[PDB]
């Protein structure tokens, strides 16, 4: 009958997709990882994309009141944001414009006032960048790849991941292609030789990956040892320990190094023009 | 000599990865899409991951002063955040804790005070969820798939994308597998029959995709017409127009529908337990 009282809920609300807030919510939730570990505290997100008129907005907020739930939101229209906290007050519910701070900080620093317009809007909709179209050609490169045509790919790639089977290359490699880097994976396995071309390419784009064994078929141990022999022989390769680390962390490590080198610099950092 | 004066810069700084702020920055930048279109206003992001001690932090802020650049930041340690705005003031530079709002809103609503601890921290590091390990098995499902074994996959999939070649299935399908949905792609092409199994599966998980032709090898036109015949015959399939729309938008549409149906509800929304 009802598809969902208590268990503190968090409403996520946007005139666009919800993904920004979703993120920032998720990141915030790390600050309460410890009580959540026993389900002592316990939460539910609820995403409302495309909340881009007054009528929906009120229905939502009302509903969020009926549910007893905090409203994190992101609305580009200033009056829509005014309305939100007003009508939240009227229903007696908490809220927070998660993005306005960040928009206004930028607006002063650049010295230009906001569009005040969602991405949803009819006007200025559908003109996509040359950045976003590299990410496609990257995403393509990275998935469309086999054991029998590495040699060529290793030269074309931007990042290259060498490692044991049990490291997480495919997710990692895809996550980086999302960011716009062509990645090639090279499994390190006992019995097979690595391609000559792995070593004839630029060695500053190759990254080792390895599991910590702690955190009987312990040939696994052997395969790790074997790997490190290879990594030893190639000292210029960073060698990242991935077990426990999440893809997005490990990805940041790699990109940090990859950029530090790419533009040799006093201060090491990852930069995009706009 | 120098690898980077003017062209208003934005520093992004975090005790973890930078990705949250990166996002929220990027989202904010939509509010100035119009002046940026002519490079009238013009910006540079700079990401500093793992800024998790005082010494780095100061070096960074100093550097950011030397560069003449706004500092958006995300630091879980309260005193590190205090330091940041203090030392920004001392160098005479703008700043903004992009996340604190959102952390504190949650903290009051749940009624628990923050961890005050980065993800980087030695303590409470490396315990990963059952959510994150589905996303892997999804990411795996979605890439590891061919023309000659759809039938089985179509039953196992959570989402299924039917459409013309020129729609963007592979990126979209991967983007959803990142969110933890097993996606199967089914190209609609003139000359080939679709698999019987496409129609014998649950029809509430199939989503059409189509290009608007506007926004001679215009057989392309024919292939589109042909597609709509198929979509006509299957009215229960949503049919999303993807040209101009970004993957993350189109993904939100789909997920909205997919969830609205999955848990039939008064109010339509996407929900995760924690
Ligand atoms: N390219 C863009 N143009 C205009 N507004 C945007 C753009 N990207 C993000 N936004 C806005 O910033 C917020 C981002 O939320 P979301 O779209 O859910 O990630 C929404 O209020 C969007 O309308
Ligand atoms: N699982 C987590 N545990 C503790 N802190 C987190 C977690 N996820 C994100 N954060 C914090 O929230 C901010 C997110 O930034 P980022 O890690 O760059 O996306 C950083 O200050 C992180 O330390
Ligand atoms: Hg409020
Ligand atoms: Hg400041
Ligand atoms: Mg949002
Ligand atoms: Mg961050």
């Amino acid at each position: 009958d009802v598809c969902e009282a208590a268990g503190k809920a968090i409403y996520i609300v946007s005139d666009g997709t919800g993904w920004t807030a979703e993120h920032s919510v998720n990141a915030a939730l790390g600050q309460f990882e410890n009580c959540l570990a026993d389900r002592g505290c316990a939460v539910n997100t609820h995403l409302f994309s495309l909340i881009d008129d007054m009528d929906r907005l009120i229905e939502v907020i009302k509903q969020a009141a009926k549910e007893g739930a905090l409203v994190l939101y992101t609305l580009a229209d200033p009056s829509m944001a005014e309305a939100t906290k007003k009508a939240c007050d009227f229903w007696g519910v908490p809220c927070t414009d998660v993005l306005r701070p960040t928009v206004e900080a930028i607006a002063s620093h650049i010295g230009v006032a906001p569009s005040g317009i969602p991405r949803s809007s009819p006007s200025r909709n559908g003109r996509l960048s040359e950045d976003y179209f590299q990410r496609i050609d990257a995403i393509d490169f990275t998935i469309k790849q086999d054991d029998g045509a590495l040699p060529q790919n290793l030269y074309r790639a931007d990042i290259v991941l060498a490692g044991v089977s049990r490291t997480g290359k495919t997710p990692l490699s895809i996550y980086l292609a999302q960011k716009g880097y062509k990645v090639a994976n090279v499994p390190i396995v006992m019995g097979v030789d690595l391609p000559k071309s792995l070593f004839e390419i630029n060695q500053d784009k190759v990254f080792g990956l390895t599991i910590n064994p702690a955190i009987e078929m312990d040939h696994v141990r052997q395969e790790l040892v074997h790997a490190n022999q290879i990594f030893a022989q190639n000292p210029s390769w960073p060698v990242i320990a991935v077990t426990g680390k999440a893809i997005e962390e490990t990805a940041a490590v790699i990109l940090g190094i990859l950029h530090d080198r790419k533009q040799k610099c006093s201060m090491p950092r990852i930069s995009k023009r706009y």
